């Protein structure tokens, strides 16, 4: 159900504007865990930095067609599950995800967010792909740097 804001744009972009040499520039990324084997370190990791939004939802995988940019391999998850969506709200680049009324919803931190509105991330934040800690394989930490 996602269209992107009039404010949106992508970390690279607005750093361009900004004239920073590659290596002064905050990195933004989405670093996954599974669950049960954190301490075997990242299952993947997404550069959150070409694009102004990302779409994260179900990816099985053994017939089904891929739509979403981050694929998490979690039968409770929807297909188009939430958003990543970075804008420059007012001069500050800021990231939010919103749940796109997903079936079994999503948590920050284990706390189920509101579905249709655009709650802020802030780097170390837990990403979890239904209201039930149960039903959760894998945890999507968005990071800076």
């Amino acid at each position: 159900k996602h269209v992107e804001p009039q404010d949106a744009i992508s970390p690279d972009n607005y750093m361009d504007m900004l004239g920073l040499e590659a290596r002064d520039r905050t990195m933004y990324e989405l670093v996954i865990y599974r669950k049960n084997d954190k301490d075997k370190g990242p299952w993947k990791r997404y550069d959150l930095n070409g694009r102004s939004c990302y779409l994260v939802g179900r990816e099985l995988g053994h017939t089904e067609i891929v739509v979403a940019d981050i694929g998490i391999p979690e039968e409770t998850s929807s297909k188009q599950h939430c958003v990543i969506q970075f804008r420059n709200v007012r001069g500050i680049l800021k990231c939010y995800v919103m749940d796109l009324d997903s079936s079994n919803g999503t948590c920050l931190n284990n706390v189920v967010i509101p579905g249709a509105r655009y709650i802020e991330l802030r780097s170390g934040d837990v990403l979890t792909l239904s209201e039930f800690e149960e039903d959760n394989d894998y945890e999507l930490i968005f990071m800076n740097v």
